[PDB]
Formats: structure tokens, sequence, C-alpha cells
């Protein structure tokens, strides 16, 4: 199954995933995408990308990450958040190096990770 | 107009206004809500809001801030975010004083202070 963590061993898919992540330290949970919600087809324009999500085992409403990846172009985007324990204040990490993310694909993301893409499959289509 | 800086103005708004942001010091823009993006309606299961947002003038895409509030009801939850210069990591403050706010209430706001809501205006309906 297409998850962040088959991106990231996958032979074609890990050094755009590598490239992705590099420079941002994220924690090792993520390359073995442990917990995982299935990969959402969502549509931007007139591109279609699949959009994926993990989080933390055993603290997965702390640190979560989503993943939207063109299964056409090979290109890929992502979100990386975590939740301070101590005031609750959640602090956003965009895994861009192209800068090609637009507004719509921001919240595609955070939809992504917070849950709303899975509890809404077909609710975040901006089609062109 | 129905604006942030009305609802923080407002005769029977104001004391809800500012318990929302009770304990979060933010910036003096958010009251005097300058440019603001007009109010869209949502619908979140069986309840609607008044969706706002804002930003600070002259620097709109590094502090923003969105609120959902019920006509209806009086009630009000709301989400602030400044992206740092630094890093362009992006810090989100959730305004819930009441624990009432849902993971589709989250995407909401951050649909809102993103951009996406103006955008596709009823495409952030999630009825029930």
């Amino acid at each position: 199954d297409l998850t962040i963590s088959s991106l990231a061993k996958g032979e074609t898919t890990k050094a755009a995933f590598n490239q992705m992540v590099q420079g941002h330290k994220l924690p090792a949970w993520v390359m073995k995408g442990g917990t995982y919600t299935p990969a959402q087809t969502v549509t931007l324009g007139d591109e279609t990308y699949q959009v994926m999500s993990a989080c933390k085992p055993h603290d997965c409403g702390s640190q979560r990450i989503a993943v939207m990846w063109s299964e056409k172009s090979n290109q890929m985007t992502g979100l990386f958040s975590t939740i301070d324990e101590k005031t609750s204040q959640e602090k956003l990490t965009w895994l861009n190096v192209n800068d090609a993310l637009s507004i719509d694909g921001k919240t595609v993301l955070f939809a992504a990770l917070t849950g709303s893409l899975e509890n809404h499959p077909d609710g975040f289509n901006f089609r062109s």
C-alpha cells in the first residue's frame, strides 16, 4: 500500500522523499510510516495527487505529517505538525523545496493531517 | 460590516471576544481588524457560522487570524498564525476556551486564514 513510509523506501521515490525532508530533522517514525491513514485522491486545478498522512504511534494527536504525491510526475510536497505539550500551540513545517505549493495545496495538506480529508474523501477537490 | 474588528468592539460581542483572546497576547492589529476578508458562511454538522479572517496590514502573509462566529448562539472560536521570518515555520495558536472545536472546524479556520475559503466560498460546508 501507498504510504509515506513506502514512498520513503521506494526505489524510485526515496531520493525525492529524502530531498523533501532534507534539512528538516524529522522524527524516525515518519520514515517507518507506521500509523497511517489511507491515501486519498485530490485534484488541484488540473493536476491530481495522492494525499497521505501518518502520525506518531501512541501519540498520534501530538506529531503528524501529510504528503501530497503525484503518481504521474512523481512530484511531492508535505507538511509536518507538532503540538506543544506546554501550550497546545501547533508548529507547522512546510516541506516545499520547489516553492510549487499553492494556498489550496496548503489547505489540503492541513486537512489531511488533521483528519478532515479522511472524513470527507471527496470534499477537497478544487478543479480547474 | 461583520469583521473580527466589529466583533471585538460590539456591545454584545466584545466580552466574548476578549474571553477568546484572554491569555493569548495577540497583536494590536487584530482588534483594529484593518485588513480583512469578507465573512463567509460555513455549515458544520447542523450549525452555521460566519467565518472571518484578517491579517497584519502591510505584512499580511506573515501574521493572520481566523474566527468562526455563530450569529445564532453568539459563540466564537479562532485561530492565530505567525510565520517565522527565519525558518518559514508557521506557529498556530488555537483560540478555543470552550474545547468545542472539531477536526472540521480546525480545517475551516485554517482554510479561512490561508485564503482557500475566500477562493471557494461554498467548498467548506460539512453538513449533517
